[PDB]
């Protein structure tokens, strides 16, 4: 049995140009059914954010949408702001893994490994890196431990894989 | 006679003061750039790292700096709020613009979200990287693929402004 309970995912609102990147949300998605996970999430159909909700919910998995103020799948939350969102959202979730995602992802994948580094939580965060999406965001984070900025070892709080399966293999350890 | 259209800006920034002093120079250009502009301060609160050097900098210069502590723990003003949360709602309501100097990773999620929330057009307000000896280089390049995919529409990659130095900056943020 799997030491989480649920994982929050923070992924793209959008689909992407490519379908290499929706195949991952989906595989995810079923990765999580199958260590019976359940998933946390900002809510929603769109994009990535879509597939790999729906997957999880028709693995008959729990599915938790947690929005600010299309539709969300299974439980939905509706909070204050967005700030109250990823306070939530961080809240009731053993871990936290982003997909390839924009702007939006970032910052909430950001806060949560600054709240880790910080001692706020522990909770493991991983990075599913395909097709080299993450590529550059993941020096530069490097130039941020060459130049003094973030030091070795928090810089461990971000862990990479290239695929979903092996992804969770090494949150788990 | 040049009067810059910021009543305030905040400054997000590395808690150590980089290896290079060329960052250590930034910061203290930028801080005089805000003074020689009559642009006053919306910063953190302490006196380590760059955040130091740019807020004592507006500080001698004679403006106004704010800096918002969250009440956890412990020149210009201190204001002290629950948690970091309400921390970055303040500092960002209390100011016109946003910049950023090399920092780490809350340096870097303070920004993230100011520029998202800039994308979904809750604020108007500039936000702009001052790019220290190409510091930042790779974060504009993953955001350039983070356009090429299709995450991030061409316009909202136009969000963060950014420039080598203070001065070039903030011509950019003035627009
Ligand atoms: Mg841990």
């Amino acid at each position: 049995k799997s030491k989480f309970r649920r994982i929050c995912v923070f992924c793209g609102s959008s689909q992407g140009k490519k379908s290499s990147y929706q195949d991952a949300a989906v595989d995810l998605g079923n990765e999580l059914v199958s260590r019976n996970i359940d998933l946390v999430y900002g809510g929603g159909s769109i994009g990535l954010m879509g597939l790999v909700s729906q997957a999880v919910h028709d693995g008959g998995r729990h599915v938790i949408g947690i929005i600010p103020k299309g539709e969300t799948v299974g439980e939905v939350r509706a909070v204050a702001d967005m700030h109250q969102r990823k306070a939530e959202m961080a809240k009731h979730s053993d871990a936290f893994i982003a997909l390839p995602g924009g702007y939006g992802t970032l910052e909430e994948l950001l806060e949560v490994i600054t709240w880790a580094q910080l001692g706020i939580h522990d909770k493991p965060v991983g990075l599913l890196n395909v097709d080299g999406y993450y590529n550059s965001l993941l020096s530069f984070i490097d130039k941020a431990v060459e130049e003094g900025f973030i030091s070795p070892t928090a810089r461990e709080i971000i862990v990479s894989a290239p695929t979903a399966k092996e992804l969770v293999k090494k949150l788990e350890e």
